[PDB]
């Protein structure tokens, strides 16, 4: 029987308590929505793998108890659970399978306690693991009505006993206790865990109150990786895919003939070491267990290639070199060694790699009279270079001296044979040395190890090895022209690219697996749960070979674009405008198709339409709009100071006096740091310092219809700040602080506070509804709203008259404009994004600079006490040196990061700033600067960490076809309009402003005369009045 | 904009190993701040092109009667007979700039996301800002577009520079066969010699060098015994392949902060660019401009925009 | 690494271990003048503007 | 090519019929290795060796160059052949 476990199987990973924290773990779960199984145990009258869940919904104990172990028959040490009426015994011993067991001849463990389990069936939820010989016991009941087995609901299991047991586990099996052996009936759950990450919500109480699998579907994989339980509306990378290889393809050359390395190994006589003996074994095969199958060795040594693993590689060629050394010079053959056989008989280089097997030869090579055959040479005029001979028996001049004929004063030939003998050898015996050193993956391999071949398969992606080269990917026929020495094939990037069949010398083109990018397009998680997957320059055709979630790989709905494949969305040929961009031009969205759906189209750029264009056709508006519009800029950001010392390690003076050495860096990051704190106060100043003095407003705040009470400061409020500056403060969210304080990143305060800042903001307000743009150029000059409002629409090209025309409209229009912007403010939270994303860039820097204190950079830890604690000075030195480079690599691409954002928020100031003199002290010709549309003036707002601008715009309107020539012929002389455009309604013409409808009668005033009218193109006739 | 990159840890610093992505996962919060580095360049490219491109709420046409005054447009217009709605001019622009290596960039998991906006949709923007700016000038950057026969529109732009709108009706054959004569004497250039698109050439080579320098590292050794981790398994036990892979990780995870450093700035000047050509079609195209020598050498009339590979070219048009 | 003068290194150490200490060393120098390209870069970039 | 390192003699050699021209033209082309031996021997001069079909009187001419260690780039054909060399 079989059946699905929805969400059981989750425990407390540790014993840690925690608050309001969402927690990713990597450990043995049973994974969410599996195949259990469901168990029943009747009498007539299981293999323990990486964890194991346990449900029981039984009453009246019919499992009493569990047994564990590997063979259980008494070989490997068993373990027992057995429960009855008042408690629980466990015993760890030889149990040989109380019926249950017959003897027990060697005992290790016992254990009793008080007993772990405490129609209306109720759950004792069971998980059992082992980790390092710790077996591990959690456990959780629950009542349930017993509607069915495994209710939807959600529980962790509290850990209740973890013993030392230290045996080897791999098989576990549940008694069938009885009280005769009547018939009987039982129910009962299992399920096995895996090594899966999860997600843990806490609560206020620190009880896991929910979980996220993050590798059961893509929504909860995005869930993972976003560390939160709600998911925002858009597209988010999560882990790459890549396609598995099907199987393994060996290829070595077909040889069979066996290297007979042994006869080296039982040599009747090894050369001496003055005159050691090489030779090249090749084309034929070779293995390490014969070489003690035949006689056990003494040592074994080598650098780079480890003794198991020379069976799996093939080599190009390999040299043996025997020879007998003295008991006490076995380590005189290590590279860099020097003394007086490595000088003066043998040596080998630095760089050498190759395996060194050493025995005793003292009842082969020993003589009771002493064996004076085994000759070496202590005298030569220099030492001697690796791999090099020297046989010249000849009289050296060791004296004073020039030596020669037979002998000299002083002067010896090489020196005499020792005396070697079997009882005189303690520790003196001779041994035999024998070093096989070899190069390999250079040329074309010869000898191999005794592995076989295997079949060529192509178009496949595999497990392929060429003589020891062994990658995986897919194998094509070779267009290339390789010749009879070449053997490899590399690329730029220094990788195999093509390889030579050893045994066909046909050649093949290697080409790795597909993989590319996974993409998880989603709506709101509110809104819904299905999703959408796009792998990234990927061909629709692999991917269905592709069918860790395969849920959605069953197609029916594939679209194929150059972005990639995407599945789970229904293309569609409408255009609309696009919400989350999937690239290449196609745009996901979630909406109806009446059923909801994702669905993915050809982005459109817009409302597609034609204008009007004609001969002599022009459109002006006959109304406008006051547009304000919030423009958000950052300014500043937050002041960080950082000290090397308690960051890098708090309280060690070792790792001080070893720190102070980095003095110069750590001079570099503070002098770094202070010029950015210094920067975010003189951004502030820039921006916001602008003026000489802080005007007040007046008392009587009437400006002609004008309402700033919105934007004015209210002195009720103690900090004097506006409504809509308040509802700025509150919109931004500013512990992990208090963390980040004690790990030594300290947060500055700015030189200007908000009241201050909120006060210089005030003064600008007040300057430019008094003044205008006089207080930004000298001395504050006061003049009333109305007029500086006229004087606005004069620098668009709109006559004054149009204000003081619709005086009491225009103020209705902006008053409006101020309550929307309120409505907006209060209603959304997405107004204040770009604040907000600075203050989240600079909160996550800092959190994730904390978090590089988990980082170990290849220590045994990465708390500095422990260093301390588990390790002799000189390695607990040799750790920390190179944990405080890892910690201070950190915080240089901290800074550096720092550096970059501060520049750009520097820039950021600095348009500000522009936008302050240009905007608010003053009206802007240039277009789309100020806001939309014809600029007529602008209100800083105090946000935090930066400023908000509300851009007064004038936007035409109501616009209207007219007939329009070029210029007028009144007396045979062209006629161009002073300042304004010829406009007819159909019988009449008129000179109008190029902004707003209003006619005018052509008279000499608007028009000016200019030679005559026949080389214009388009001129007209009319009249023109005197 | 620049080529968006993506970088996968797995794939570069550690090939397909199972015991490298065991050794690598510890480094996980460096290579999620690379990974963050990497998306938000991307998205700040994409960002960039809408900024630059995207300032027009709707998409204009052009009438099909394409009646100027004498100012004829074809070498900068949209061609209905070519497949691709590019221009003369756009065409020319198109071939001029030159985009194996990339195969093996793939394959070590340097990959190219494309951009969000296809060239066919960036040529159609500009051609909807063209088509705006010679039917309504700058009237469709404000608020609603309003038609005006360019004729009409030369004068506004003469009267903008201090001289009467009467010298161009007087000459209006003659600035024609001029402004004309211009748009030939920039096709004979743009046919002619291969320096003309140097920036966006050269922005290009920046990027294909700095991935052509990322791949090569993979042949640095960084103290280890190889540059290749498999031979490293393959000839040697857990207790040092280990130590060799650490080192190996720690190695290439440095070249590829540098990389993603090198990038986060190069990203900030090409933001600045995008800042400046988006501040130039608002100020130049969307609006004739008074800054001397910003809108082009002389009294600024009018410009054009024409798409380029990841980049702008600006037809000013100037009074001298 | 035993000291910061290469050529005390090179006197008093064989190949193998002065290698084994140069390397470190480089690296060390290495990465010194990455962060002043890296600070020049961003320097420069600020004169740019 | 005749190398010797670390008791390692290397040969390469390569074979280029040339016209009546002149000695040594302007003809690029590399020399594939043959084979390698483990000498294990002091090596510091050689001489070439004749052949005679007596003792009859004849002319002959070869060219002798000598390696150093020095750094070159090489150019890659579609075909692997070092092409040029600088
Ligand atoms: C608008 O301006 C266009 C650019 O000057 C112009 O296009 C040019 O038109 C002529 C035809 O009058 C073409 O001349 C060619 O005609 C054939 C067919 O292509 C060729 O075999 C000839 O060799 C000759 O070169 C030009 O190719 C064409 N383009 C260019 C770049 O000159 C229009 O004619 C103008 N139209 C109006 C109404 O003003
Ligand atoms: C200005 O008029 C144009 C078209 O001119 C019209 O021509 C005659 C048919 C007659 O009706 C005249 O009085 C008109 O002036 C309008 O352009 C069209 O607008 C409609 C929407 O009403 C649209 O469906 C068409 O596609 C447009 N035609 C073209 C060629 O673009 C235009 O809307 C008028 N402007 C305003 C502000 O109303
Ligand atoms: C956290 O635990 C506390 C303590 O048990 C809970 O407080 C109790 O809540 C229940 C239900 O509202 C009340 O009947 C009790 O009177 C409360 N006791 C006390 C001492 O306050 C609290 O509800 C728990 N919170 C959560 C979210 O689980
Ligand atoms: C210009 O547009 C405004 C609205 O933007 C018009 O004002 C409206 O006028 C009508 C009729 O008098 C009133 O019912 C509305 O309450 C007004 N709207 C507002 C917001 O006050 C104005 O009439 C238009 N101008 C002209 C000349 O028609
Ligand atoms: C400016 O607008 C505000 C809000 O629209 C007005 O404030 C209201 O004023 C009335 C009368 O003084 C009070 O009864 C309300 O409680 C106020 N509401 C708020 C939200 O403050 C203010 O009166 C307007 N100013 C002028 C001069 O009309
Ligand atoms: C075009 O505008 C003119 C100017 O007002 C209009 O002419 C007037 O029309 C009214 C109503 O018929 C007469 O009372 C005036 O005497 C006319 N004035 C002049 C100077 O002619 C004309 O009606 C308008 N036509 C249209 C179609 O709008
Ligand atoms: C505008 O009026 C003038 C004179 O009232 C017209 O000029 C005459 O045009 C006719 C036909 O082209 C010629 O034969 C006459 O010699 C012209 N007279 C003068 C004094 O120049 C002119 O044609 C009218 N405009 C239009 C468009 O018809
Ligand atoms: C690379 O090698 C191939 C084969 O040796 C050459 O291919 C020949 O090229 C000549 C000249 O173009 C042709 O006449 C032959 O028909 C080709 N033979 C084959 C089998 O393809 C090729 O030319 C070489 N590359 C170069 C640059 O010379
Ligand atoms: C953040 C956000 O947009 N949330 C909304 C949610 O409030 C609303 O209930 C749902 C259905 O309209 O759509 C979504
Ligand atoms: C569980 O797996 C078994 C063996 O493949 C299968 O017979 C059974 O149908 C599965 N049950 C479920 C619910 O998947
Ligand atoms: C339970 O078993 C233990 C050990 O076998 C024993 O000491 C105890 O007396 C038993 N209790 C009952 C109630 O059976
Ligand atoms: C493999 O065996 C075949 C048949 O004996 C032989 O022709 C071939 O040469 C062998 N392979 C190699 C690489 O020599
Ligand atoms: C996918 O492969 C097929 C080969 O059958 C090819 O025709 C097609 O063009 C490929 N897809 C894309 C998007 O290039
Ligand atoms: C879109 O239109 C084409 C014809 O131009 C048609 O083949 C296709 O089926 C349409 N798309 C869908 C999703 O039906
Ligand atoms: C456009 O204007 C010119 C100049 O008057 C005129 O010659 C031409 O006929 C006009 N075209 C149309 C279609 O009215
Ligand atoms: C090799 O021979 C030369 C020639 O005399 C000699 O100087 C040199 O010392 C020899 N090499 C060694 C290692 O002795």
């Amino acid at each position: 029987a079989y059946t699905n476990s929805f969400t059981r199987g989750v425990y407390y990973p540790d014993k840690v308590f925690r608050s309001s924290v969402l927690h990713s773990t990597q450990d043995l779960f049973l994974p969410f929505f599996s195949n259990v199984t469901w168990f029943h145990a009747i009498h007539v009258s299981l293999p323990f793998n990486d964890g194991v869940y346990f449900a029981s919904t039984e009453k009246s104990n019919i499992i009493r108890g569990w047994i564990f172990g590997t063979t259980l028959d008494s070989k490997t040490q068993s373990l027992l659970i057995v429960n009855n009426a008042t408690n629980v015994v466990i015993k760890v011993c030889e149990f040989q399978f109380f019926r249950v067991y017959s003897s027990a001849n060697n005992c290790t463990f016992e254990y009793v306690s008080q007993p772990f389990l405490m129609n209306f069936k109720n759950l004792r939820e069971f998980v059992f693991k082992n980790i390092d010989g710790y077996f591990k016991i959690y456990s959780k009941h629950t009542p349930i009505n017993l509607v069915r087995d495994l209710p939807q609901g959600f529980s962790a299991l509290e850990p209740l006993v973890d013993l030392p047991i230290g045996i080897n586990i791999t098989r576990f099996q549940t008694l069938l206790a009885l009280h005769g052996w009547t018939a009987g009936a039982a129910a009962y759950y299992v399920g096995y865990l895996q090594p899966r990450t999860f997600l843990l919500k806490y609560n206020e109480n620190g009880t896991i109150t929910d979980a996220v699998d993050c590798a059961l579907d893509p929504l909860s994989e995005t869930k993972c990786t976003l560390k939160s339980f709600t998911v925002e509306k858009g597209i988010y990378q999560t882990s790459n895919f890549r396609v598995q290889p099907t199987e393994s393809i060996v290829r070595f050359p077909n040889i069979t003939n066996l290297c007979p390395f042994g006869e080296v190994f039982n040599a009747t006589r090894f050369a001496s070491v003055y005159a050691w003996n090489r030779k090249r074994i090749s084309n034929c095969v070779a293995d390490y267990s014969v070489l003690y199958n035949s006689a056990s060795f003494s040592t074994f040594k080598c650098y780079g290639v480890s003794p198991t693993k020379l069976n799996d590689l093939c080599f190009t060629n390999v040299y043996a070199d025997s020879f007998v050394i003295r008991g006490d010079e076995v380590r005189q053959i290590a590279p860099g060694q020097t003394g007086k056989i490595a000088d003066y008989n043998y040596k080998l280089p630095d760089d050498f790699t190759g395996c060194v097997i050493a025995w005793n030869s003292n009842n082969l090579d020993s003589k009771v009279g002493g064996n004076y055959n085994y000759l070496y040479r202590l005298f030569r005029k220099s030492n001697l270079k690796p791999f090099e001979r020297d046989i010249s028996t000849e009289i050296y001049q060791a004296g004073s001296t020039p030596c020669n004929g037979v002998e000299g004063f002083n002067c010896y030939f090489p020196l005499q044979s020792y005396g070697f003998q079997p009882t005189n050898g303690v520790g003196y015996q001779p041994y035999r040395v024998v070093v096989l050193s070899f190069e390999l993956l250079h040329a074309p391999a010869t000898v191999c190890g005794p592995k076989k071949s295997t079949n060529l398969v192509k178009n496949k992606c595999v497990n392929f090895n060429f003589n020891g080269l062994t990658g995986t990917g897919v194998l094509t026929e070779s267009n290339k022209k390789f010749l009879p020495f070449q053997q490899f094939g590399r690329d730029i990037a220094d990788t195999t690219d093509a390889v030579r069949d050893p045994q066909t010398l046909e050649i093949l083109d290697i080409t790795p697996c597909s993989f590319g990018g996974v993409s998880v397009i989603t709506p709101g998680t509110n809104t819904s749960n299905q999703v959408a997957v796009l792998y990234q320059d990927v061909n629709c055709t692999e991917v269905p070979v592709a069918i860790t979630w395969r849920v959605y790989s069953t197609g029916s709905n594939v679209f194929q674009t150059r972005a990639g494949c995407l599945i789970g969305a229904e293309h569609v040929n409408n255009s609309y405008e696009c919400d989350i961009p999937i690239g290449a031009g196609i745009c996901a969205s979630y909406q109806t198709q009446a059923s909801q759906s994702i669905i993915a189209y050809t982005m459109s750029l817009g409302a597609e339409n034609s204008v009007a264009y004609s001969n002599n056709s022009i459109a002006i508006p006959t109304n406008f709009t006051i547009s304000v519009t919030t423009e958000i800029l950052p300014v500043s950001m937050t002041k960080t100071s950082v000290d090397c010392t308690m960051y890098i390690c708090g309280d060690s003076t070792e790792c001080s006096n070893l720190l102070l050495q980095y003095g110069s860096f750590c001079t570099q990051l503070n002098r770094a740091l202070t010029g950015i704190a210094v920067e975010q106060d003189k951004n502030t100043q820039e921006v916001f310092a602008q003026v000489k003095q802080i005007y007040k407003t007046p008392p009587i705040k009437d400006f002609g219809g004008f309402n700033f009470s919105q934007i004015l400061p209210d002195p009720s409020k103690p900090s004097k700040r506006s409504f809509i500056e308040d509802l700025l403060f509150n919109k931004v969210t500013l512990d992990l602080i208090c963390a980040q304080k004690f790990n030594g990143l300290t947060v500055l305060p700015p030189l200007l506070t908000d009241e201050m800042i909120a006060q210089y903001t005030s003064a600008l307000l007040a300057g430019t509804i008094t003044s205008g743009w006089t207080f930004g150029a000298g001395a504050a000059l006061q003049i009333p709203f109305a007029m500086q409002m006229a004087y606005r629409f004069n620098g668009i090209g709109v006559t004054q008259n149009v204000l003081y025309e619709n005086q009491k409209l225009i103020a209705n229009q902006f008053n409006s404009a101020i309550g929307k912007i309120q409505d907006s403010l209060s209603s959304t939270a997405s107004a204040l994004g770009k604040l907000q994303d600075v203050v989240n860039q600079n909160a996550q820097a800092l959190n994730t600079l904390v978090k590089q204190l988990s980082s170990n950079f290849g220590a045994i830890s990465s708390v500095l006490n422990d260093i301390l604690s588990r390790l002799d000075p000189p390695e607990a030195e040799v750790q920390i040196d190179r944990l405080i480079t890892g910690r201070l690599q950190s915080l240089q691409t901290y800074v550096t990061q720092q550096l970059i954002r501060a520049a750009e928020i520097r820039a950021s100031a600095n348009l500000a700033a522009t936008k302050m003199s240009e905007c608010v002290l003053g009206q802007s010709k240039r277009v789309d600067f100020c806001g939309k549309g014809y600029h007529l003036m602008s209100f800083p707002q105090s946000a935090p960490h930066g400023v908000v601008f509300l851009h007064v715009t004038y936007v035409p309107a109501q616009e209207k076809n007219f007939t329009t020539a070029p210029a007028i012929c009144h007396d045979g002389k062209a006629h161009f309009p002073r300042e304004g455009v010829f406009v007819s309604n159909g019988t009449h013409w008129f000179v109008t402003q190029r902004n707003f409808y209003e006619p005018q009668i052509i008279t000499t005033d608007n028009t000016f005369v200019s030679g005559n009218c026949d080389v214009v193109i388009g001129i007209v006739n009319n009249t023109v009045y005197d």
